[PDB]
């Protein structure tokens, strides 16, 4: 329910800050995440990613664009033992990484 | 490591074993085959959350997903419970917004 700060940290691109309420869609965060990078045509281009590790990401997820990440955020935790956090990545270099077991 | 999976169908269920390299669709297949169907693209395996039944919310895998993964590098919110579900396709796309 209540609207919750995000950490969107680059990779490729140290986090930016996001205000995201219960409606809000991970497309929606990407274009806000790309402006506040300094960057509309490179939405596609990009992805958010729930990334989890031990900083080198050992697994990921690539969120879909109408996903609603404070609720990813929100619902889910990490397995124990395990750091877990937003990344704003190359949308082809994370779809691979979602591979790398 | 590989391990059992259990794929409920929306109290009963089939049990699945998924390796770390076995991906959602593959598991849509297995368990549609162990549901006795004689389409795999009409139906998604949902990660889905409840509360100690009905699911309050779910999310509809990517076929390339792994579930193996998805069950155990991530948890349900404490308090919360967790299962998969095997669903319409439109259904539970549908049904992802309704939270």
């Amino acid at each position: 329910a209540p609207p919750g700060v995000l950490k969107i940290f680059g990779a490729g691109l140290n986090y930016k800050s996001v205000l995201a309420t219960a409606r809000s869609t991970a497309r929606e965060l990407v274009a806000e995440a790309l402006e506040r990078y300094g960057l509309s045509s490179c939405v596609d281009a990009f992805a958010l990613c729930d990334a989890l590790g031990r900083w080198r990401a050992e697994h990921l997820r690539v969120l879909g664009d109408s996903e609603r990440p404070l609720l990813v955020q929100e619902l889910w935790r990490a397995r124990p033992g395990w750091a877990r956090r937003f990344e704003l990545r190359g949308r082809e270099e994370a779809r691979r990484l979602e591979q790398e077991a």
